DNA sequence: TGCATCCGTGAGTCGGGTAATAACGGCCTGTACGCGTCCGTTTCCGGCACCCCAAATGAACCGTCCCTGGCTCCAAGGTGAACTCTGGGCGACGAGTGTT
């Protein structure tokens, strides 16, 4: 419970409730169970049909979902400049 | 007391974006939203107290911008004659020519 309650607190850069986190996970795991059982990745009105909850919502969890990235990380193909130097 | 052993700076110039996990009820509250009701406002229907206001309805009316009246005093239309061409009419004279 503590190192769950932890994860859900501190491991990412913008805090996500754990009432979010638990509902992300969840649709993570379950939707990559589906794949494995299916052979295809499951659409978002299947997954919805799994989460009892709409589409839409389905959505709007998976872009929630979704991490930042470092403004110093090299993007070139070589190592020459940052990605920090290409932002308005 | 060297002595290996890290250990800390290079090394120039103007195509983008890539992922994981057991977690699950149950209670609280809190800020935001959703109901029902009542009161200040405000905005007009038609009323005056009358405010009167006024363009429209009778005058003059006098100067003036139109009519009628007569009068000229002149310059244009009517009345001459000639003449210098303008044109036709008259006449004579001369060689190129119809003919046996």
């Amino acid at each position: 419970q503590a190192i769950t309650r932890a994860m859900a607190d501190q491991a990412r850069t913008i805090r996500i409730p754990v009432h979010m986190v638990e509902v992300i996970n969840k649709l993570g795991r379950i939707q990559r169970e589906l794949l494995q059982d299916l052979g295809r990745e499951p659409t978002p009105e299947e997954l919805a049909k799994e989460m009892d909850i709409t589409p839409e919502k389905v959505l709007e969890i998976q872009q929630y979902a979704r991490e930042p990235i470092s403004l110093d990380q090299t993007i070139g193909d070589e190592g020459d400049s940052q990605l920090g130097d290409f932002i308005e």
